């Protein structure tokens, strides 16, 4: 039976199931006052699927000059043409290699660059802005965005979307690395899961997959989503609570200390952006500062919605492409004031 939605994460964590339903917002709004992330699923249904692919970006944008980023050292590789991303995505023969003759695992650095996105894909603009779940709150001119409404005092997003691009992990070794470390945002965002790719060659890497949702601490009805519906996973997230944001500053500024950097005693390991939080991170956090996140497993066409403050961070499973924009809800206006 077809369902509004489920209550995930041993009921922490809303999931709607129908992305354009008119009575979203009286379930959601009583979620997100509360400064807990929300999962919407089934946006792909939405979207011209033909637009997402990762073979029509590398024929349309190929020649651009761009940057990568090595995921398991964060060495830059500088000034390389889009297609050198692209055309490895899936094929894992064609990657760029390491020193060592691996294929690396790649994330394409700010692309589109800056707010380029509806300059560069008008179609693809169109497509994803008319399809965005909890519209008054997510369109750029919605009744419950306060992004175009605010002065100076507060911090205002930039114009989105931005779209993120990067390789699979692979390896038991490349469980405790992130696509993207742990940080906050001033703003509220939403984020698409657009397109999932499971690669081939090294096809047959289904396994490590598993024990990396087991470890990375996934729920029962999470892992009922591949077994039962044979849904494709994309990517693994630890979302926290904004008001634990100080509390995790203090355990990463301790770690930092064990292991012999040396920083003063107010910088800012969440700003730094240099942190993942591994199996291990992860339980030291819950049993000596009493700090519980959400382990959330986003799927093709999953939209994740970030509070505004809340420190989190992105392990791809495969290879994806995720678009996302930001936005001022009402809620959580206070994240982006200026004073005090
Ligand atoms: C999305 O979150 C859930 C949580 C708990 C149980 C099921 C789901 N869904 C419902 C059906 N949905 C589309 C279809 N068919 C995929 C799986
Ligand atoms: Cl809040
Ligand atoms: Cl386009
Ligand atoms: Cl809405
Ligand atoms: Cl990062
Ligand atoms: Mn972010």
């Amino acid at each position: 039976s077809m369902t509004s939605h489920s209550w995930l994460c041993d009921g922490r964590l809303l999931c709607l199931h129908d992305p354009s339903n008119k009575n979203n917002w009286k379930i959601f709004r009583e979620c997100w006052k509360q400064g807990q992330p929300v999962l919407v699923s089934g946006v792909h249904k939405k979207l011209k699927s033909e637009l997402w692919k990762p073979e029509a970006f590398s024929q349309e944008f190929g020649d651009q000059d761009v940057d990568l980023v090595n995921c398991r050292n964060c060495a830059i590789i500088s000034d390389v043409k889009v297609r050198d991303f692209w055309d490895g995505f899936e094929i894992i023969c064609k990657r760029l290699r390491s020193e060592d003759g691996q294929p690396m695992v790649l994330k394409l650095k700010d692309w589109p660059p800056g707010e380029d996105f509806r300059d560069m894909m008008p179609t693809r603009f169109e497509d994803l802005m008319e399809n965005l779940p909890l519209p008054e709150y997510t369109k750029r001119d919605g009744r419950l965005n306060l992004a175009s409404r605010l002065p100076s005092y507060f911090v205002r997003p930039d114009l989105g979307p931005k779209m993120y691009n990067a390789y699979g992990l692979i390896t038991a070794e490349d469980r405790r690395v992130g696509t993207t470390n742990l940080h906050l945002d001033v703003s509220d965002a939403v984020n698409v899961m657009v397109y999932v790719g499971i690669p081939i060659g090294e096809g047959a890497h289904d396994e490590e997959v598993l024990k990396t949702i087991d470890e990375g601490d996934a729920d029962e009805v999470t892992k009922e989503r591949i077994h039962d519906h044979k849904e494709k996973p994309g990517a693994l997230w630890h979302i926290y609570a904004a008001k634990d944001a100080e509390k995790i500053r203090e355990l990463l500024r301790k770690v930092g200390e064990e292991q012999g950097q040396e920083n003063p005693p107010d910088h800012d390991p969440i700003h730094d952006q240099s942190w993942y939080l591994d199996q291990t991170l992860r339980k030291r956090l819950y049993e000596e500062y009493g700090v519980q996140g959400w382990a959330i497993v986003q799927f093709l066409g999953d939209a994740v919605f970030i509070p505004a403050g809340a420190p989190h961070q992105v392990h791809n499973l495969y290879s994806c492409i995720k678009v996302a924009e930001d936005f001022v809800s009402p809620e959580h206006v206070k994240h982006c004031f200026r004073l005090t």
